[PDB]
């Protein structure tokens, strides 16, 4: 083919259209309460009736679900109670609830394409990364239900894109665009941490990327001039204000909204001290008013303590070492009359290729450093910097979203690897531009064939496991056997 | 005072004498089976009657206990069964069993002094490190029982000393002394890993110290000449042979001894496949012979699998974050008639000072690097290199023996921090030579007063908690209250 801005735009539009198609196709088929739709639907409904409740997660995801429900006009009283009850016979708009994660997943694919486009890679690399995210069964299966992991993944991708936009403005510090993208990176990180607490890992990524930059900004002998200590102080203050203080303010604002919406007694009042019982205006009596900081501190301590002790066992808990190569998958919902399972797992071909390319990138960096120690360059200036500045950045994200799961010893599931795997899909694309590289990009035919073959193979693998992702077509017993690759408990054999 | 080789020798002799005094004083007082003397005494006895058994730990520690028992001549049939039965009314030499860990603890204090002496520090620094190890209640309490953690700590200290000896010979590579100390470092690491599997962490330390060295040996532009690739290949081959292959050979040799000693049926035969039942010569019948590698592989796989699933709950399991500052301690043995407890905990003053000095060293390194980035040296060549080569090495050991406990999520106890705390006692001494430094060592009076004050305070703290370490003097209820500093469950209040 060829390469031009028009081709970039055409590819981006097609990728976004196919993302919206795949995430929304058959979104209402399970039409029943599924693996963890129970809790989050309960909390979204409690938001709608303004009755107070208690949860261990930060509120923003359930606020988004409640906003989607409120937009339709549903208030109702169908607070979910058990896995396996029909939504349609209860006059509840579950499709409206499920449309938000689908929109966020489609926007996640678009943001992946935007990250690869903004970093400066060629069209085949952006297409490959966006297609690996597009044709992934785990991302599709997570953006299908009432689950707040899609919001987490979208916020992490948005933070990566915002920081890439901001870093390219390093030549015009303290300008309007500079401050705008700094604040936007902070806001994306704030949303990421206000969805789930594991979003803190994104703060590590953008943290590390900042620190290195600050180190580069602290060198007294650097090619781009030198900064006096007050100027570096201004830079550090700007980073701290835009990346630490604004995220905390947005987090606090989301709890302020949570407290303002909930002004009625409900299930979860007893977790608070009697003054908080007094301030809920127990209805369906006198009510007091407390300062916001006191209520926030009490709720935060209680939430941390309950997350420290209130753990419910699940048979499909996984360990971090099983994630990058898909050694085991989780099952969400199944009924025996139609022989339909919704067993949640990634795309085995895509995940294996992405992890293998992670290993190849590690080996390439090691070989380049070893050759440099001998005094051999072997890399152009442009191809070195990118491989350490852009691709390395992506490899940073993966690491910062994968390794911290070994330190945590509570229950973890495969979907916890969805953010990190996202970054894995980026380096892959970069490494296809790298090894098959002859603005110099004449005869991208090599990378074009590489990405075409890899994406066709991943597409075949996604087509193979598509029923298990959707659960619409009832599959025969021998067809269930064909999906038993690495010991997947499909329980229909 | 003054400084000279005679003063070094006098201090070393006094430190060793006091170590042997403190570790052996009242060694037979508990005169009863205690917290984990059960299992290890059982296995040492089974070694003595040559009856086969199964354990999850590598055999070397129980081989040492069985050798100590065999030296006296005891064979008997007193395989331990429950916590809290009298040794003396059963004609068993428990004092002989307990003398080995006491000897190893005294030698550990001596080896700490030797490490500080060989590295080049002044007398007050060596005295401070050796005294912090000497006046530590946790090290004393671990080298008191039939427990194989003292062997682990002694082997780690010996590996550190052996590698310091070897590295000083870097100017005469491939000589007899060079190879001798390389093999000795490998053998010390082999003993460390053949006692308990956590000894692998020492392989990290000496691993890292080697890697940096190899990096320095790989630089094509380095002050001390340049090595062609074959010469660096010879260096890497020597490191791999002395640090990887010899340790594995010694580990295999210890299993060979274990298999040769055990040629009778016993408790633990059923964990093996029927061929291994056939090779045990079931007595108290035909017996076959298997190749050693097959038996070793079967036993190793079974041991790993049982350690992966066979966990027994304990009420005093701790987490790594509680260790450096002694937030909680474990109780081993107690009887209510004499009001005697043997609650195991470190020396709070010594541990707090050691951890605080770890933090101070981190801050000092950070400040030095930050000042260097501005282009300010602020450190002499001699004082820089030491702080990064010797003291840093010690800080490496601590890290490599502490952080890997967060990755592991099984049950961990406070004694697991005994190796790492050892390295913490080294940096402390170094930092007392560092900050109070005016061969230039005129007027060490500052460091002399510093170490005198710190060691007097630690000695008072050790005297305060000495009954809880020994359990000989029955303490009153109000005296139990005085030891309730950071919430220690003494259960005699
Ligand atoms: C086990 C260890 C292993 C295997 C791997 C370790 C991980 C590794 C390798 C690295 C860790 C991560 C690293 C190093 C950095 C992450 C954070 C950083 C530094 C940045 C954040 C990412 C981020 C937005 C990077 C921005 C990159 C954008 C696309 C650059 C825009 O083009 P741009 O003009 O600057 O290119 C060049 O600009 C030069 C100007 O000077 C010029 O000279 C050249 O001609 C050329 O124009
Ligand atoms: C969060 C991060 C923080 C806070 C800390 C990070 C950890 C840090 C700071 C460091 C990590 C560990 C490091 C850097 C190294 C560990 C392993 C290494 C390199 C060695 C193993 C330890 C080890 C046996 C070191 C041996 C040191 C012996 C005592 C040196 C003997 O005296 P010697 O003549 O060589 O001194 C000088 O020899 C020069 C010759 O050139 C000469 O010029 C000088 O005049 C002067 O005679
Ligand atoms: C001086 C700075 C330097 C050197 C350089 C500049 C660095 C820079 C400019 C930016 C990044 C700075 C860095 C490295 C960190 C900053 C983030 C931080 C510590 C705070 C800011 C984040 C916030 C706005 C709110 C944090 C919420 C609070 C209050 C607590 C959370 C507790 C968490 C998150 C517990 C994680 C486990 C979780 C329980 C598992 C369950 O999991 P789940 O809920 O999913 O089931
Ligand atoms: C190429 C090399 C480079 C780059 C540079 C040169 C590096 C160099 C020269 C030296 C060091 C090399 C390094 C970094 C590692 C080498 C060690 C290694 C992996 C093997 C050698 C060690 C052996 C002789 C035997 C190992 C026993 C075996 C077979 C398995 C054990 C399993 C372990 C240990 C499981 C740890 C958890 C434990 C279960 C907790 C329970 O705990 P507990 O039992 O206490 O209750």
């Amino acid at each position: 083919p060829a390469g031009s801005e028009r081709d970039y735009k055409i590819a981006f539009a097609i990728i976004t259209a196919l993302a919206f198609l795949t995430r929304f196709w058959g979104i209402s088929h399970p039409d029943q309460v599924v693996f963890d739709e129970v809790h989050f639907g309960k909390f979204a409904s409690y938001y709608l009736q303004r009755t107070y409740f208690f949860d261990v997660h930060p509120p923003l995801g359930k606020l988004l679900f409640a906003f989607m429900g409120w937009l339709v006009g549903y208030d109702g009283h169908f607070h979910f109670d058990n896995i396996g009850d029909p939504y349609v016979i209860n006059k509840v708009p579950y499709v409206a609830f499920r449309a938000l994660p689908a929109i966020l997943g489609s926007l996640t694919v678009s943001v992946v394409f935007l990250i690869m486009w903004e970093s400066g890679y060629s069209l085949p690399a952006c297409i490959l990364a966006s297609g690996l995210v597009l044709l992934d069964n785990a991302h599709i299966g997570q953006t299908r239900l009432i689950l707040l992991d899609a919001t987490l993944v979208f916020a992490m991708a948005c933070s990566l894109l915002c920081y890439i936009k901001f870093y390219k403005l390093r030549h015009e510090p303290f300008s309007r665009k500079w401050w705008k993208w700094l604040i936007l990176t902070g806001f994306a990180l704030s949303c990421d941490i206000s969805t789930k607490y594991v979003g803190l890992f994104a703060f590590i990524t953008i943290g590390s990327a900042v620190c290195i930059d600050l180190w580069d900004l602290l060198n007294i002998n650097r090619p781009k001039g030198a900064l006096t200590l007050p100027q570096f102080g201004k830079h550090f203050a700007a980073r701290a204000f835009g990346l630490i203080f604004m995220p905390f303010m947005f987090y606090l604002f989301w709890f302020q909204v949570h407290f303002s919406i909930l002004t009625r007694s409900g299930p979860g009042d007893d977790f608070m001290t009697p003054e908080f019982q007094e301030t809920l205006s127990d209805n369906i009596r006198k009510v007091k008013t407390l300062p916001f900081l006191r209520k926030w501190f009490e709720l935060q301590r209680s939430m941390f303590w309950h997350n420290n002790q209130l753990t419910a066992s699940h048979p499909y808990a996984s360990l971090p070492y099983q994630w990058p190569f898909l050694l085991r998958g989780v099952s969400f919902w199944t009924n025996s009359e139609t022989r339909q399972q919704i067993y949640f797992l990634g795309n085995p071909v895509g995940w294996w290729i992405a992890s293998s390319v992670l290993a190849i990138y590690v080996g390439i960096v090691l070989a380049d450093q070893f050759s440099l120690r001998r005094g051999i360059d072997a890399l152009d200036h442009r191809t070195r910097s990118r491989l350490y500045n852009s691709t390395g950045f992506f490899f940073l994200a993966w690491a910062t979203h994968y390794f911290p799961f070994f330190v945590m010893g509570r229950q973890l599931f495969l979907h916890h690897y969805l953010p990190a795997h996202l970054a894995s899909t980026l380096v892959t694309g970069a490494l296809v531009e790298f090894i098959f590289s002859p603005f110099a990009g004449q005869s991208l035919m090599g990378s074009w064939i590489a990405t075409a073959v890899i994406l066709a193979l991943v597409a075949w693998s996604w087509w193979f496991f598509l029923p298990l992702t959707y659960g619409y077509p009832g599959m025969s017993v021998q067809q269930v056997l064909r999906r038993k690759w690495l010991g997947y408990d499909l329980h229909f054999a």
